[PDB]
């Protein structure tokens, strides 16, 4: 009974605009939505129209709905209901206006001018203020999904949306974009690992834990830091594996304060019980993000 778990959205409320994106199984639009939230007659939406492989498209997508249902939460991507009268099959999400985590981190990097600035975002590379901010929210919603006893496994900014105001939300696009193939290293049957992402227990003994998530989470605080720099950049899929596994941290980036950094290395030990917990790294973030600016001009 799926079906009773998610909520379900009229087609004619949907009035697909132009698209978003495409891959694979199907191609997502920005949507205007219907009588969907009581107080907006219309809202945005990015909607998904199911490309179908008939019945394992349906039951992955009934179970990827019946999930998104059950996780939503604060720093979760919203999920607002499916549309199954009719074909194509419509999963319909909140708009989040920046896209994709890395994406953002991008093109506010540390070359960014008076142009970058926005409605959201000032001008020039995001300031610690703002890296903070987006840690923090990041890992509150790995807080959550501990908290569920829930396991990501493809944890990354370019799995994380950024709405209006900076808002930050968790999701998982699943492997379908072409601009972050290079993330993935293919394995049989085109199995894909996000290695760079991984810890030396998921590399070696094929093991991914929520202790895992922190390891993953400490590679999405220097991809913040970095400005969405690729971790590993300089090496090969292989030579990441070997440095992985051989106990090769990454480097402290240039607009990582000294005290972010060892967060981030307190997410790599080794050994995943000596790792610290993902509610003991968001406190310590939130407090950093929260704290007055005499505070952070000295970090
Ligand atoms: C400028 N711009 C804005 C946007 C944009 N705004 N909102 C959007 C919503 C979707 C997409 N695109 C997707 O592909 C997309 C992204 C995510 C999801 N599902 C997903 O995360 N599930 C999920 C999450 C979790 C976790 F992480 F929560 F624990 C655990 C298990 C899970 F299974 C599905 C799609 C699908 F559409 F394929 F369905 C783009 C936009 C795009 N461009
Ligand atoms: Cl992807």
């Amino acid at each position: 009974f799926s079906d009773a778990c998610v909520h379900h959205i009229k087609r004619r409320d949907i009035v697909l605009k132009w698209e978003l994106g495409e891959g694979a199984f199907g191609k997502v639009f920005l949507a205007e939505c219907h009588n969907l939230l009581p107080e907006q007659d219309k809202m945005l939406v990015a909607v998904k129209a199911l490309k179908e492989a008939s019945e394992s498209a349906r039951q992955d997508f009934q179970r990827e709905a019946e999930l998104l249902t059950m996780l939503q939460h604060q720093h979760i991507v919203r999920f607002f209901g499916v549309c199954t009268e009719g074909r194509p099959l419509l999963m319909v999400f909140e708009y989040m206006r920046h896209g994709d985590l890395n994406r953002f981190l991008r093109s506010h990097g540390p070359d960014a001018k008076l142009l970058a600035g926005g409605e959201d975002v000032a001008p020039g590379p995001l300031g610690l203020g703002q890296l903070l901010a987006v840690a923090s929210q990041v890992a509150a919603g790995m807080v959550y999904l501990a908290g569920l006893h829930f396991v990501h496994r493809d944890l990354a900014t370019r799995n994380c949306l950024v709405g209006q105001g900076l808002v930050v939300k968790i999701g998982d696009f699943g492997m379908s974009r072409d601009i972050y193939s290079t993330d993935y290293y293919r394995v049989g049957g085109r199995t894909m690992l996000p290695i760079r992402w991984m810890p030396p227990e998921s590399i070696l003994y094929r093991k991914f834990t929520t202790e895992s998530d922190v390891w993953s989470f400490g590679v999405v605080l220097w991809e913040i830091f970095t400005y969405g720099k690729q971790p590993w950049y300089q090496l090969s899929n292989t030579e990441a594996i070997d440095c992985i596994t051989q106990g090769r941290e990454l480097e402290r980036p240039r607009a990582c304060p000294p005290e972010v950094y060892a967060i981030m290395r307190g997410c790599w030990q080794r050994e995943p019980q000596q790792r610290h917990s993902i509610k003991d790294v968001h406190a310590r973030l939130q407090a950093l993000a929260q704290a007055p600016p005499v505070y952070l001009d000295v970090l």
